[PDB]
């Protein structure tokens, strides 16, 4: 009974489109990073960003390429098969529309909500029941334009929401390591 955990933050490089929270993975990774203070880097046979983290009585490998999306799917593909890690150890973070623009969505099997990247990860990783941590950024009002509405740019609204949820999820995470998620979920996953 012993095994580390791997984390992968899927977001959007550069910017422009990243403003649409298309950089949740990197936004959350950076946040949790700026908090942890860990000194990440960029390399690996793949050539992406990553950093090790010790806590929760276990190590944590947080990685994240550039393009992320497809870059991640593939990046992990080999990187995943390279490290030979388990699916219950790998956790891919992303953004998704669930309710309002300031919620999170952490699950295991549940994932892949239409995306070349995500699909590239499944095909790259071949699917092993890996874990995923999607964020709840607004919800689909209809069929008018969900993706369009998901790729808005609440830079501001999101700016406050980014730290709002991140803060909430950050607490849930910390508490999770403190004891369990039960409280974090009832505390954080309660709002």
């Amino acid at each position: 009974m012993a095994e580390p955990l791997l984390v992968v933050g899927l977001g959007n490089p550069g910017a422009n489109y990243a403003r649409t929270r298309h950089n949740l993975g990197f936004v959350v990774a950076d946040l949790l990073a700026a908090r942890l203070g860990a000194k990440f880097k960029a390399h690996k046979r793949s050539g992406a960003e990553v950093a090790t983290g010790r806590s929760a009585g276990r190590s944590l490998v947080l990685a994240k390429p550039r393009c992320y999306m497809n870059e991640s799917g593939r990046q992990i593909g080999p990187l995943a098969k390279f490290y030979s890690v388990a699916p219950a150890n790998i956790i891919v973070i992303h953004d998704d529309l669930d309710l309002e623009f300031g919620r999170i969505r952490l699950k295991i099997g549940g994932g892949e909500g239409g995306h070349n990247g995500l699909r590239s990860v499944v095909a790259a990783l071949g699917t092993k029941d890996f874990q995923r941590v999607r964020i709840g950024i607004g919800r689909p009002p209809g069929r008018k334009d969900p993706a369009a509405f998901v790729l808005e740019n609440f830079t501001p609204a999101e700016r406050a929401e980014v730290p709002t949820i991140c803060e909430q999820a950050a607490d849930a995470t910390e508490l999770l390591i403190e004891q369990g998620m039960e409280p974090a979920q009832n505390r954080v996953h309660a709002w």
